[PDB]
RNA sequence: GGGC
RNA sequence: CGCCC
């Protein structure tokens, strides 16, 4: 399935840092039966859950990123694959989970076999979600340099990351962004894979 | 319209 | 309106 014993061994002592009653939003970037970024936020504790996948679809991939993710395929190279599968094993059983537009997240929850998981969809419109984009692009600009592409609306407007959507959709529902100290749930060098000849 |  | 619900 992808992930040796001693790498399993760190990813399930890292996600128990998530507490499986806490409000926790999940966003995705990509299609949900070929996802290029997820992430999964815990506002509670500050916790977050953010790494990529390279796409199935190139074709595909690259039409999405002119409208949406913005994402450079050449960055996704060093990926770990089977961390998507690992990942959504992972998460507690029956967890609650709040996001924007439940259709694609149900449907990749749903692949990974996790019809458990209860969804709650805010359903907001996409300027009522996203009135806190630019203050959270401020603050938290640095924990995502994936999204490089031009984004078009024709207008030039801010790529779609999931995990600054997470952020600024938890902002938009509780009506005001806080100042919070994030913490990266997986270690950097499980999200990344490089020598020496050939 | 919502998602990408 | 590029795709998708
Ligand atoms: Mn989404
Ligand atoms: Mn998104
Ligand atoms: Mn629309
Ligand atoms: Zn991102």
């Amino acid at each position: 399935f992808g992930l040796t014993y001693s790498q399993l061994m760190t990813l399930k002592d890292a996600m128990l840092q998530l507490d499986p009653n806490a409000k926790t939003w999940m966003d995705i970037e990509g299609r949900p039966e070929d996802p290029v970024e997820i992430a999964l936020y815990q506002p509670s504790s500050g916790c977050y859950i953010h790494f990529f996948r390279e796409p199935t679809d190139l074709k595909q991939f690259k039409q999405d990123a002119k409208y949406s993710h913005g994402i450079d395929v050449t960055d996704l190279f060093a990926t770990q694959p089977g961390l998507t599968s690992a990942v959504i094993d992972a998460l507690p059983r029956n967890m609650v989970i709040t996001c924007q537009g439940s259709d694609d997240i149900r449907k990749l929850l749903e692949s990974q076999g996790r019809k458990d998981i209860k969804l709650i969809d805010i359903a907001l419109s996409k300027t009522d979600s996203r009135k806190y984009e630019n203050a959270v692009w401020d603050q938290y600009k640095d924990l995502c340099h994936m999204h490089t592409g031009v984004v078009v609306e024709k207008e030039e407007i801010t790529p779609h990351c999931a995990l600054m959507d997470c952020i600024m959709f938890d902002a938009a529902v509780s009506g005001g962004l806080n100042t919070s100290v994030l913490r990266a749930v997986l270690p950097r060098d499980m999200v990344f894979r490089p020598r020496v000849v050939l």
